């Protein structure tokens, strides 16, 4: 209602304040964390760089992050929970699916899927207590018959609690068409829904137009665009060729068009990384060494330069989060 | 040298026992059983039926059975902890990879993957202190690039370590003169090595040109029968459509070619699946009730019948294993 579930527990609306929407302490595997701890050197080394990274944050203006990371992105609520103590960073947790399902998954169910999807965000997440807060999916080009079914569960479980949806949109194929017209096709709101890694594309009349519909745009990749590194040929399957300020233009583009409100803007950091090449951590690092506070540190300046004023920068970093994120049904 | 690795500690290779070498408590994911432990009913509900399961087997003369669920598997060593200890039945706990590696792990290299497997046996699985006894791997056709590098790290953790290594083949498939082939390359010894569920054909040239170069030949999937349930596409493509008697009939083909000492039974049985179609589990408990017990039960004495000697199938059930888990530099 006008409570958001963290992974300590319930916080009202007005607690949540900046927040980051679309970020990660790691991203894993299911059950990798604790069978290879040392792949980070170890546990508490890990632990340690989130919370000096998540105080970072904090000191640039940060309270809240949304930590998209779920079953099958090796997600450890327990670590979340520790690391939000120890850094004062309120963390959403998620349910739903990324896009490495293990086969007890990938041979579920749309119905059982559901049940899954529910539990993590009515009864907890594996035997915590630690309830989800969002529900995040990721597709990839125009969709997989998997992946709808993975879309369908998460309308359903949304539809059921008020917790809304965040996507992973992988495609240079205008991806969220698919996502939305299927979306609707369960009687799912648009204002439930973030398009997620929109800023991927220049295609302005394309996000405008989802905008248009009630849906969120998820800027959430901007130092992600990087530069200089055509050289690792494994570094622009991860990163880009863009530049960041011409994916932040993109948010100064859609507020002009009018549609402030339905923009949400993260970095999609982390912490530690598993699920890629060994090392591609220590690039990452180097690219972007401010990491999770780019966005404020970065980001919001180079917006209030481009004639942007407060109260609407305010808006998209407060108020967006707080509206999306506070479970509704209507 | 003389003592195995357990999930309730070391234990001498006497102490063993009548000794299955292929068997699952729970055929799964990683990180599945805790994140869903209500797929199986509860995780106390799988436990029960798991003790229960395991009793039977120990009346029957089971003392010792190899877990050989890996990481991938959703191994889940807590577990096999506690339904050893409520059984009172040894349980040797596996490293190494099957058929559904994450990311995290398919994008590692030979040495990283060494490294993990030999974390699983020289240090424990997870922060259990558990240790690994075994080494399992699986292919599915021609060895991909990548199963080709575990099978790589597998041969150069048990060369570190002395525990053994035992293989999968999809059903129906005879990919050990592959597998060989790798193995020997990295100098393992096939006395090291079991090339598992190799009673999946009647192939019985393959087998005894394995056997005669030393390796084990695992004959560990003889209640696996979707006779009758021929309707059922899942059940069939799992279970396949060769008898029981059929697959134990394998067993007695190699006793008769001299080769009884490289010959290793089991069930491939498991008391709880999620890596399969929903309810898969109750199919199979619907064509073995007798679960684990059914080598002891059934293929012992049908043995038996057709005329092996009681010594002969106490060596292939309590000898063959003792030297095989038994770790040889
Ligand atoms: C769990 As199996 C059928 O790969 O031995
Ligand atoms: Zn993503
Ligand atoms: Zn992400
Ligand atoms: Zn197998
Ligand atoms: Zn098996």
């Amino acid at each position: 209602g006008d409570r958001i579930n963290t992974v300590r527990g319930p916080i009202t609306i007005s607690e949540a304040g900046f927040t980051l929407t679309h970020e990660h302490i790691c991203g894993s595997s299911a059950g990798f964390l604790r069978a290879w701890p040392e792949f980070f050197g170890s546990r508490k080394a890990l632990a340690e760089k989130a919370v000096r990274g998540l105080r970072r944050a904090r000191a640039a203006g940060v309270r809240t992050i949304v930590d998209v990371s779920t079953f099958d992105l090796g997600r450890d609520v327990s670590l979340l929970a520790e690391v939000s103590r120890a850094a004062d960073v309120h963390i959403v947790a998620a349910t739903g699916l990324w896009l490495d399902p293990p086969l007890s998954i990938r041979l579920r169910s749309v119905e059982e899927l559901t049940q899954f999807f529910l539990r993590e965000i009515q009864y907890g997440i594996e035997d915590t207590g630690i309830r989800a807060g969002i529900i995040k999916v990721a597709i990839t080009g125009k969709v997989t018959p998997f992946q709808e079914l993975v879309l369908r569960a998460a309308a359903r479980a949304s539809l059921a609690t008020g917790v809304p949806v965040i996507t992973h949109t992988a495609a240079s194929q205008r991806g969220g068409e698919q996502q939305a017209a299927i979306f609707e096709s369960e009687g799912l709101s648009p204002s439930r829904v973030c398009i997620g890694h929109s800023d991927e594309t220049d295609d302005l009349s394309y996000l405008t137009a989802l905008a248009a519909r009630g849906y969120l745009i998820g800027l959430d990749r901007i130092p992600h665009s990087a530069i200089g590194l055509e050289d690792n040929a494994s570094a622009t399957a991860l990163l880009g060729s863009r530049s960041w300020q011409t994916r932040a233009l993109l948010i100064k583009a859609l507020i002009d068009q009018g549609y402030m409100k339905q923009i949400l803007v993260s970095n999609d950091w982390l912490f530690g990384i598993s699920s890629y090449v060994t090392n591609i951590m220590d690039v990452m690092d180097s690219v972007n060494p401010d990491g999770m506070a780019f966005i404020p540190l970065r980001v919001i300046p180079f917006l209030r330069e481009k004639g942007i004023p407060q109260e609407t920068l305010a808006g998209i970093t407060v108020t967006n989060p707080a509206r999306f994120l506070s479970p509704t049904l209507r």
